[PDB]
């Protein structure tokens, strides 16, 4: 009995997940991980996130814009995991109990897990073993930089210099996968034909996310509950959040790609036809910046129903993105 949101057919997709389950740490402990994620989630799919039936497709492997928006993405989102399993490794320290000590033990391996995948479909998309790492970094520089370092520095101060455990569990489950969450899903939904390797890569990760955002959710809600003179203290780690994000150049970034990815899409349109990247939405009838908007709107869909479960309300107008 592999439980139903870790399992491979039946989990909710990303959103659907963090937006609709209630899970617990308690509830999502080691033997929950290790039965149902690692044995369940990942049979057949521990080394490289997919099976054999799931090709990296040659145009894939061919230089030209689409393969550019690929390994521009995956080198960003590979180095974005492992800077982010460095930083998760404070919040295993600092765990006020076992029940924390676990659940973000598996966290801390799901996302090492993330960055391998991520970093293993460049090497099937052809980027020599030997120029991997360097390549990664050429590639991801500026946006390390400009985004994922800022971002991170948040969740470091707050949790390993200043002590705050739940603030710190706010600042990676609010302001950090909160808010980079619905591009991933919008990646798998990207990517699932043309890429179907990099689908299914998106796809596990993404039940894995739907465990991550939830419990997040839980610790934060749980806490506001036992202390709620710690609203405040909370409201004003969310609000330094948006001011930070607010001096992050995360559009230019995302455009970036999505600009590679449009000129990809051209090379294949026979193959993409009338898939939709949503409901009534054909994927070549979009563009960059519509892609970019509607992520921001999944964004503050999902924020509006997490922000609540949380009992943070008036966080949900300081972090409001489609303006
Ligand atoms: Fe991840
Ligand atoms: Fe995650």
């Amino acid at each position: 009995p592999i439980p139903a949101e870790t399992g491979w057919d039946s989990a909710p997709g990303l959103l659907e997940g963090a937006m609709t389950l209630d899970l617990t740490p308690e509830q999502c402990d080691l033997g929950y991980w290790l039965r149902g994620v690692a044995q369940g989630t990942l049979a057949g799919r521990a080394e490289t996130g997919h099976t054999d039936a799931e090709p990296t497709p040659e145009h894939m492997r061919a230089d030209g814009p689409l393969r550019d928006a690929q390994v521009l993405e995956l080198s960003c989102r590979s180095v974005a995991e492992a800077q982010a399993t460095r930083v998760l490794a404070h919040y295993v320290a600092q765990a006020p109990d076992i029940v924390e000590l676990e659940f973000f033990t598996t966290q801390l391996v799901d996302e090492a897990r993330h960055s391998m995948v991520f970093r293993r479909h460049l090497l099937a998309m052809g980027v020599p073993a030997d120029r991997l790492h360097a390549s990664i970094a050429e590639v991801s520089a500026e946006y390390r930089r400009e985004v994922l370092e800022p971002i991170l520095d948040f969740a470091l101060t707050t949790v390993r210099d200043e002590g705050d455990f739940v603030g710190g569990v706010a600042v990676f489950t609010i302001i950090i996968e909160g808010v980079l969450a619905p591009a991933a899903e919008l990646s798998e939904r990207k990517w699932n034909l043309l890429d179907p390797a990099a689908g299914a890569i998106a796809r596990g990760a993404a039940i894995d996310e739907v465990r991550h955002l939830t419990v997040g959710s839980s610790v934060v809600r749980r806490h506001l509950l036992r202390r709620p003179e710690r609203k405040a203290a909370l409201l004003d780690i969310v609000r330094r959040g948006r001011e930070i994000w607010d001096g992050i150049p995360d559009r230019k970034h995302v455009l970036r790609r999505e600009e590679l990815f449009q000129a990809g899409m051209r090379e294949h349109a026979d193959l993409l036809a009338g898939y939709e990247v949503w409901p009534g939405q054909p994927l070549l009838s979009t563009t960059p910046e519509q892609r970019y908007a509607m992520a921001e709107q999944w964004t503050d869909r999902m924020a509006a129903a997490r922000l609540v479960h949380m009992g943070l309300p008036e966080a949900i107008d300081l972090l409001r993105l489609t303006d």
